[PDB]
């Protein structure tokens, strides 16, 4: 069975596609080598199509069934609620793709008669029809990267999603399930429950619990394409262990057969492009589904491989396992056996995995633990990453208007990092000052969910999320310092010392404004003065609403929070 079948109809764009930085960047002030920055377009879709299209052979064993049953017994403790139309409507991002049935995201959020009417009709239809495949749209996604160190460019990812009406119904039937079940099933292994500070803590603690730790990330090639119809049905079998309202159970059953296992792909012109028999990227269960499936196959493969004292951390298709070593040679062998197992379960690797005996050298979720020191000199651990993509996208978002602001997300998730503090914070606060946009809330994504956040709130958010040490870190590791340096060289970003300069001015302009703006000056930019102003815990940090921030992943799920 093929992940995809294609009729020949093109994957088409819906509007003009921008592929390059504007002719004279609105901030060469961030980045000089504009030619290094690019966005993906539908022009590269057929390249992705070729990579993403293959036959899935799948052989399940006793290990897999054992783990599945263990997973199901945990799911059996769960009681899930049906969401009302209203609650599901309020989870719809203001800029979610409009319905073909003559209403859009705003109409849904407003509970307009036409939208609510269609939605209800889509719900009844899930009860009245348990078989007919539900239409989807396939599109080339727009994402910005830095060119490979070789005119090497990634082709566009392909997104597949059903109509806005179906999407609201998914929320009603499955939002509570996808938010609750994964922690219930996978426990400490479910990544999305963790803030950056909590994730690093769990990693570092797992590391130390091993007499002699060995760790490895595992990169599945095109995970979404490796998800089989069987995988999707096993996923449902897990879901079905929840206590569920009768209509939720039927909605789940119908959605599974009519939407999740596959169905026809329609381009933006309304032409039939082909047929999907693998995971769709743009449905509510994509993150939860991918996580359960990765966890299930990986845990079974750990048993097949006789890996010992495995502790896994799973985020959708991102997998990192830490275990007890048996010697360099036996580790290598066991890992090869882990890979042959995952392969039989239909998940071959992209890059073959490698045992790693230094926690700091393992990268998972595009990130790695590193070490620095706080004011008191004490050792502090934090999560970082190669800043290349974050910087490219910051430059793109500076030059072209963008609906979602990755830079704000990266500042929140990576607030303690050397590059987020010196470049990103300095750069964007400067722009915001000049345009008096400091008070205006912006949209950003955290674990796939959309949030609307006021920049004048970063100090609180950062403190409660990362700790007061997020404002004092110094003596960053050599490797980190080199990685950043190399990156500024690549993209033509001015050197750190220059940012220290721009920072002093920004910080001074902030302090002169008093109030929240002043707090941003003291806390966010205290790294820029040698006369380091003593930083005490912020009053607001404690009395804010940061609950729903790290509960579950909603990547591709059309989810809008608060």
């Amino acid at each position: 069975s093929m992940s995809y079948t294609w009729t020949g109809a093109l994957i088409t764009p819906c509007a003009a596609e921008e592929s390059k930085l504007p002719i004279n960047p609105l901030s060469n002030s961030l980045l000089r080598h504009h030619n290094m920055v690019y966005a993906t377009t539908s022009r590269s879709a057929s390249l992705r199509q070729k990579k993403v299209t293959f036959d899935r052979l799948q052989v399940l064993d006793d290990h897999y069934r054992d783990v599945l049953k263990e997973m199901k017994a945990k799911a059996s403790t769960v009681k899930a609620k049906l969401l009302s139309i209203e609650e599901a409507c309020k989870l719809t991002p203001p800029h979610s793709a409009k319905s073909k049935f003559g209403y859009g995201a705003k109409d849904v959020r407003n509970l307009s008669s036409r939208a609510v009417n269609h939605i209800r009709s889509v719900w009844e239809d899930l009860l009245e029809d348990t078989e007919t495949p539900i239409d989807t749209t396939i599109m080339a996604k727009s994402e910005v990267f830095c060119v490979q160190p070789e005119g090497g460019r990634k082709p566009a990812r392909l997104i597949v999603f059903p109509d806005l009406g179906v999407r609201v119904c998914e929320k009603m039937a499955l939002y509570d399930v996808v938010s609750t079940l994964p922690q219930a099933v996978m426990g400490s292994s479910y990544g999305f429950q963790y803030s950056p500070k909590q994730r690093v803590e769990f990693l570092v603690n797992t590391w130390k619990s091993k007499k002699c730790p060995m760790g490895f990330s595992y990169d599945t090639r095109c995970f979404d394409s490796t998800v089989t119809e069987s995988d999707i049905r096993v996923e449902e079998s897990i879901y079905q262990c929840c206590d569920l309202a009768p209509e939720a159970r039927q909605a789940i059953r119908s959605l599974t057969e009519r939407l999740y296992i596959g169905g026809p792909l329609t381009n933006s012109k309304g032409q039939n492009c082909g047929y999907r028999r693998c995971r769709a990227s743009g449905v509510l269960t994509t993150s939860c589904g991918n996580t359960l499936t990765c966890y299930l196959k990986a845990t079974a493969a750990c048993r097949a491989a006789k890996l010992q004292d495995c502790t896994m951390l799973v985020n959708g298709d991102d997998l990192v396992v830490i275990c007890e070593s048996a010697g360099t040679q036996e580790d290598a062998a066991a890992l090869r056996a882990f890979t042959e197992a995952m392969t039989r379960y239909s998940a071959p690797p992209g890059d073959p995995p490698q045992p790693e005996y230094d926690l700091e050298l393992i990268t998972s979720c595009s990130s790695n633990v590193s070490v620095a020191h706080d004011a008191s000199g004490k050792r502090v651990y934090y999560l970082t990453r190669d800043p290349t993509t974050p910087l490219a996208r910051a430059a793109w978002e500076t030059a072209r208007h963008t609906p979602i602001n990755s830079w704000l997300g990266n500042i929140i998730m990576y607030a303690p990092t050397l590059w987020a503090r010196m470049i990103l914070m300095t750069h964007f606060f400067s722009i915001l000052l000049a345009q008096e946009q400091l008070e205006k809330a912006l949209d950003c994504q955290i674990y796939g969910a959309c949030y609307s956040i006021e920049p004048l709130d970063l100090p609180q958010i950062i403190e409660r999320l990362h700790g007061l040490s997020a404002f004092t870190l110094h003596s960053y590791s050599p490797g980190e310092i080199n990685r950043v340096a190399s990156c500024l060289r690549k993209l033509g970003v001015p050197p750190l010392r220059t940012w220290r300069h721009r920072a002093r001015s920004v910080r001074a302009k902030l302090l002169s404004q008093g109030g929240r703006a002043a707090t941003c000056g003291r806390y966010l930019f205290n790294w820029a003065v040698r006369t380091k102003l003593k930083l005490t815990p912020i009053p607001a940090a404690s009395q804010l609403d940061l609950s729903g921030w790290f509960v579950a992943g909603y990547s591709g799920g059309d989810i809008y929070h608060s």
